[PDB]
């Protein structure tokens, strides 16, 4: 409804100055409604930060030959979005870049584990399901490959996004997810 | 002196509130310095930084002990991540870097410093890419400028990740097991090679 057209004002707002520089008044501005209007949908400005990180994990989810193999293909449809999507690239920029760990930003970074652990709980499904359809192996260390995915694949997007977008992103992502797909197959760092 | 005093007062005050919230007047009322003996030491904010980067750098570079060369790459990566847990100094440092340094207008003025730095690295990297590949540890058609890219997201992947987990899992046993992927990678794997 309405929520949507006052959350892209949010979104836009936390990513022309960051969050915590950012008021719920000004947000309020941005899709030109009252202060006390967008209180009836959002409390504060976690609320919105809150819906705005629902949003993108419901995009995700829905844009999905085995089942193992499909998962690459999300992995790979996910890194293109974030290039050609616009919310998406603004979402994960702010909340890559723009969300430091400070005390006015408490409250905020509280709301992010939360989701980015939901995705923890998600990986380990999927890995659970490889091994058990002979994908991957009988052996895997789980606890030990989650590290290795958020570690190669939100360090692959920290880089591009600390870095100005200095290289040609959909190029590299799918080398780095094949590599890291031939790792998770095959290397025995990873077995327990 | 007071030079070193003002250093890790930055330091702490950075940690504890995050870059751009912090005047070089408050690292000074935390130094026992006056904005004058500050001033004196240093212009502004961004080169108190650009003094903190080096001195980690400084750290960094004067820690080289023996073999091989490549074989050397892994003990400085083991040394660094190591470092990151027991050395109270590198520790709040990247903790700044990689988290309390928003990428705003504010913090736009030490951001150049951060990439000066981290550009350094990079050509630090692919220095020691080359010499691998001249001492014949890794592949001639070793792709060197994807290898760069590479290095980095990984291992400032897990250091980020580490960072932002709240510390949730244990670097110690996590990160010779992700650098001995990396390393095995660079040497081994195909998509790293150009044509
Ligand atoms: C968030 C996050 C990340 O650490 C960076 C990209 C994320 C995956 C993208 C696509 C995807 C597909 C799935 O079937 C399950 C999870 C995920 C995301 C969560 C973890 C990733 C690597
Ligand atoms: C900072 C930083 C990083 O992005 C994470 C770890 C860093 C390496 C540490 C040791 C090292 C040794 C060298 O001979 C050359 C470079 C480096 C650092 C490069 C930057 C890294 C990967």
């Amino acid at each position: 409804k309405t929520k949507e057209h006052l959350m892209l004002a949010a979104l836009e707002t936390f990513y022309r100055k960051g969050i915590a520089r950012t008021s719920l008044n000004e947000i309020a501005q941005a899709a030109g409604v009252t202060r006390g209007a967008l209180y009836w949908h959002f409390k504060n400005k976690e609320d919105l930060f809150d819906a705005l990180f629902q949003r993108i994990c419901d995009d995700i989810e829905n844009c999905i030959g085995g089942s193992w193999t499909v998962f690459r293909h999300t992995l790979l449809h996910f890194f293109e979005r974030l290039q050609s999507n616009d919310i998406h690239y603004k979402f994960h920029n702010i909340l890559f870049l723009k969300c430091e760990h400070t005390e006015q930003n408490a409250a905020v970074i509280a709301i992010a584990r939360k989701h980015q652990a939901i995705w923890r709980e998600k990986i380990t499904a999927v890995l659970t399901e490889a091994v058990e359809n002979q994908d991957l192996a009988d052996d895997l260390d789980k606890e030990t490959a989650v590290i290795f995915i958020k570690s190669t694949l939100d360090g692959l997007i920290w880089r591009w996004f600390s870095s100005g977008e200095s290289f040609d992103l959909g190029k590299t992502a799918p080398r780095i997810i094949g590599i890291m797909m031939d790792n998770l197959e095959n290397h025995p760092c990873l077995r327990r």
